[PDB]
C-alpha cells in the first residue's frame, strides 16, 4: 500500500485516481524524502496550474533545502532556459527576456528563435500538440555543458504531477533528465481519459509508460483512501467490482443505521443526544436528490432551532471540459475576496503580470449589473479566446444562468458553514466529514441509483448514518451479506 | 577671460574653437563648481562620443557627488527613461528594454512606441532630422510627475559638449530642463560650420541661442589659449585679423631666432649645448614642407649620433567628413593593443555589447592580410552602412592606399615617442611642446604661406625657435614692426 510506495527510492510511476489521493501522497512523500536525505541534493515538484503548487508549498513548510516549488512553464524557465541561453546559443540571446503564452505564435521552431533574438519574447508554438518552450529548454542543455552539470548537481528527485497531461515535447524532457542525466522521476496521473485535459494533452506518453518501461516502478492508489474502513465495506458492496477488495472486520462502529419511525428533526436529536454518535460541534451534512427533499428537510429544522444553509447543484456542476475553469470565473464575478491572482492561479502556464492585466480587463465587462444575456456569451468567448479553448454551447448557457441570478451564490461563495444540506450531484466532488441519508431515495434492486449511492457513501469520512426507509434498501443488504457470509456490516441501534 | 567664464554660476554659453579649449574649460569649470557647492546637488556632463566622456571623468577624479558623466544617449536612458517609463505610460511597457541604433527604424512615433511595448526594443527613427530617444524623454518627462521631481533634485547644472550637433529634439530636451525645470546650463560649441558633425546636427538651433537668447550669458575662448604668450604674439602677427589681438611684452625669452650659418645638426647642438635653450630631453619636433626636406634632415641627424623617427602625413589627413572615424578605424587594424571598445568609444552614442559585436565582425575582414583593393572598399562601405554614413570617394581611396602599405604604420602608432620631425601637415591637428622652424619654406609677402605658417608657429607650446633663412622673411617682420612699432617681438642669438 502506501507504506510500500514511499519506502522506494528509485523511479516511481502511480496511478492516482478519485482526487486528493494524489496530493496527500505527494506532499508525504516528498517531506518524507527531505527527511531522510541530509545532502545538497534538492527537489523539484511542478504541477500544471499555479493553485497546485502553492497548495503544496503550503503544506510543506519550510524549504531551506532549496527546494523548487511551481509552475511547469515556471520550472523550465528558470532554472534551463534564462540561464544557459547565452551559453548554449551565444551572447546574442537575451536573459531578461519575457514569455507572452497568448501572443507571437509561429509555424517553425527556426521562427521562434527570432522572436526570442530580436523581438526578445518567448512565444508559444501554433500547434497545441507541440510546444516551444520545453523543445527550447531540451535544445539548451544539449547544446550546454554548464546547464546539464546545474540540473544534475541541484535536484535529485524530481515530482511531477498531472502526467496525463503533459504533451509530448514536454514529455521528451523529463525523460531526458532520467535517461541522460539520470535523475529519479516520481510521476503521479490518471490513466482513465476523464474530462480534464491540457490543451496539448496526450494520455499515450503516460500510458506508454505504464506498458513498456521498464526502468519504472508502477503503483495504484485506492479510490476511497481518505475514508474509513467500515465506511468502505458499506460502499463497495453495492458495486460487484468493488465488493471483492474489502475486508470484513470483527466489529463495526462507523456507519450507523436507524429506521426512520419519528420525525426528521426528532432522528437528528435523537443520533445527537440520546446515543452521542453525531457531535453538533462537527459538520454534518444531510443527502437528498432532489432540490425539494432538501427544502423541506431544511424547512422542518428552521422550526426545531436547527439553522442550515442548503447548496444546490449549479448548471455548471456538469462532467464537461471546461467546468473547473467556469467555476473559477463565477467565484471571482460573485466574491469581490477572491482575487484576480487565485483566478490566474486556476489557469494552466504561470502568466505574467501583464498577461494578467489583459485577461482581467476582459472579466471586468461581467462586473457590471444587469448587461443581459447576450453580452456575457461575448465576454466568454473573448476570454476563452484568448486561452485558445472553444466553449460548449451548454457550458456557456450554464454559465451564463448562473451569472443572471443569486439563487447559486453560496454554491460559489468563498466563505465555509459547519452545517449544510447538499445534494448527490450538488457535491460530487468535495468531501464531507459526516453524512446523513435516506434508503427511499436509491432503488437498489435494479441498481439504477447504485452509482449515486457509492457516491452518496463515499462522502462521508468518520461516521456515516444510514436511514433504512426502504425495505428493498434492507433485503439486498442481508441478501449480499448471506452471499459473503458477513455477519455483521452495519451498526443498528 | 577664462577667470571671467568660471565665476559665472548661470546659464553660460561658451563659443570653443581651435580644439581642446574646449575639454580643458570644461573639466576645470566642472570641478570647480563642485568644490564650491556642499549641498546634495550634482552635476551632469554630456558628450556624444564615448571617449570624450571617459576623457573628462578621468581628469575629475572621485565622483562622491554622484555626477553623472557619459553618453547623451546613456543620460536620457538611464536617467529619464528606464526610470519613469511604466510611470509615464504605465505597466504594460518595460524598463528592461534594450536600445539597438542601426535597427528597426520606423515612420511614426507612434510606431516606435509599439517596438518597444511589443519588440521590447528601443529603435531609432528613420528620419536623422529627429530623435526618437529625446522625443521619448521629453515625452516621459511631461506625462510622469515623479520623472520631473527626480531630475530637479538630482542635478543643479548640466554640462553639453559639441552643442552644434545636437538636433532639434535633442535640443528640445535641454531647452525644457531650462525653461521648465530651472535647471543651469553650461553649453559648449563651435558656431563655425566645420567639418564634424552628428548625423542629424542642425548649427542653427546653437547659432539661434547666440542671437536671441536673453537667459544664456555668452563667453568666447582664444584659439591659442595654450600657448604662452611671446608664441602667440609671433604667430598672430602674420594675419591682419590677429594683429589686433595681441599685446606687446618688455621682454621676449621663448621664441628664439638663430641664422642657419652652421649644418643642420650643428644648429641643433648649438641651441641644446651652448645657450641651453632648448632640453634634449624635452620633446623636439622640427618642421618642414614636404616629405623629402624631413627624410634628408633625419639621415643627417642619424650620422650625428641623434635619432629621430618622422610621422608622414597620410592621405586620410585631410578635411573630410569621415577623416576622424576613418583614422581610428586604421588604428584598430595596425595595432594589436587598439581594443575593439576604444574604436565602439570614438563612434557616437553608447552602442550595446551586440551590436558591437556586429561592427567587429565586419572589421575583421581587415584584419587577414592579402586580400586586395576590392574587398577593403567594400568592408568600408558595409561598415559606414550600419552607421548611416555615406563615404566620400577619395576617403574610400585614401582608406584603401593606407591599408596596403606599411608607410603609414607609424603615423597610426599608439607608441609615443620624445624626439619627432613631422609635416606642417601632418600634425595640423595636435600640438608639441617645443617646435623648430625654417624661413625659407614660407613666401611671407605674397601671403601663400602665411596660413601654413600660423599653423607652424601655433603648433610650439611652451619654446618656439625659428631659423632666419629667408631676407624676405626678416624683412616682414622689421616692416610690420615699425607699422605696429614693436622693438622686439623676437629674440636673437
Amino acid at each position: 500500500s502506501r507504506e510500500q510506495i514511499i519506502k522506494d527510492g528509485g523511479n516511481i510511476l502511480v496511478t492516482a485516481g478519485a482526487g486528493s489521493g494524489k496530493t496527500t501522497i505527494l506532499v508525504s512523500k516528498i517531506e518524507a524524502d527531505l527527511k531522510e536525505n541530509k545532502t545538497h541534493y534538492s527537489i523539484a515538484a511542478v504541477t500544471f496550474t499555479n493553485k497546485a503548487a502553492k497548495e503544496i508549498e503550503g503544506r510543506l513548510g519550510y524549504s531551506s533545502r532549496g527546494n523548487f516549488i511551481g509552475t511547469n512553464d515556471g520550472f523550465v524557465e528558470s532554472e534551463i532556459i534564462r540561464p544557459f541561453i547565452k551559453d548554449a546559443f551565444g551572447n546574442d540571446y537575451p536573459d531578461n527576456f519575457t514569455a507572452e503564452y497568448f501572443d507571437n505564435q509561429f509555424a517553425s521552431y527556426d521562427k521562434g528563435l527570432q522572436v526570442l533574438k530580436y523581438q526578445n519574447i518567448l512565444g508559444t508554438y501554433s500547434n497545441p500538440k507541440k510546444n516551444f518552450k520545453f523543445q527550447l529548454a531540451l535544445d539548451i542543455l544539449k547544446k550546454s555543458l554548464v546547464a546539464r552539470q546545474y540540473i544534475f548537481s541541484k535536484y535529485f528527485k524530481i515530482f511531477i504531477d498531472e502526467y496525463q497531461d503533459s504533451d509530448k515535447d514536454m514529455h521528451n524532457l523529463f525523460m531526458y533528465l532520467k535517461d541522460q542525466l539520470k535523475i529519479k522521476l516520481f510521476i503521479v496521473g490518471d490513466p482513465k481519459q476523464s474530462i480534464y485535459i491540457w490543451r496539448g494533452a496526450e494520455p499515450e506518453n503516460f500510458n506508454g509508460l505504464i506498458e513498456n518501461s521498464t526502468d519504472f516502478n508502477k503503483y495504484h492508489l485506492t479510490s476511497n483512501f481518505r475514508c474509513c474502513q467500515d465506511i468502505q465495506n458499506y460502499s463497495n458492496l453495492f458495486n460487484e467490482e468493488t465488493r471483492s477488495l474489502i475486508k470484513e472486520k470483527n466489529e463495526v462502529q462507523n456507519v450507523i443505521s436507524i429506521a426512520d419511525d419519528m420525525p426528521i428533526s426528532d432522528i437528528l436529536l435523537k443520533l445527537t443526544e440520546e446515543k452521542q454518535v453525531l457531535n453538533i460541534e462537527a459538520e454534518l451534512v444531510i443527502l437528498v436528490r432532489r432540490r425539494n427533499q432538501a427544502i423541506e428537510i431544511m424547512k422542518e429544522l428552521n422550526e426545531e432551532g436547527f439553522n442550515f444553509i442548503f447548496i444546490p447543484q449549479t448548471p455548471l456542476d456538469r462532467a464537461t471540459p471546461n467546468a473547473t475553469l467556469l467555476k473559477e470565473v463565477i467565484k471571482y464575478v460573485k466574491n469581490d475576496r477572491y482575487s484576480i491572482y487565485d483566478l490566474a492561479a486556476e489557469i494552466v502556464g504561470n502568466l505574467s503580470s501583464r498577461e494578467i492585466k489583459e485577461i482581467q480587463k476582459i472579466i471586468n465587462e461581467l462586473l457590471v449589473p444587469n448587461i443581459n444575456q447576450v453580452l456575457i456569451n461575448q465576454v466568454l468567448i473573448n476570454l476563452f479566446a484568448k486561452l485558445e479553448i472553444t466553449l460548449d454551447t451548454r457550458e456557456i448557457t450554464a454559465f451564463t444562468e448562473v451569472m443572471m441570478t443569486n439563487e447559486f451564490d453560496i454554491a460559489f461563495d468563498t466563505n465555509e458553514y459547519l452545517h449544510k444540506i447538499f445534494t448527490v450531484h450538488s457535491a460530487k466532488g468535495l468531501e464531507f466529514n459526516q453524512v446523513i441519508i435516506t434508503a427511499s431515495d436509491y432503488n437498489v434492486h435494479y441498481n439504477r441509483d447504485t452509482n449515486e449511492h457509492y457516491v452518496a457513501t463515499t462522502r462521508a469520512k468518520d461516521k456515516l448514518i444510514v436511514i433504512m426507509d426502504n425495505k428493498k434498501y434492507s433485503d439486498y443488504i442481508e441478501t449480499l451479506m448471506k452471499e459473503l457470509k458477513i455477519k455483521n456490516i452495519i451498526k443498528s441501534i
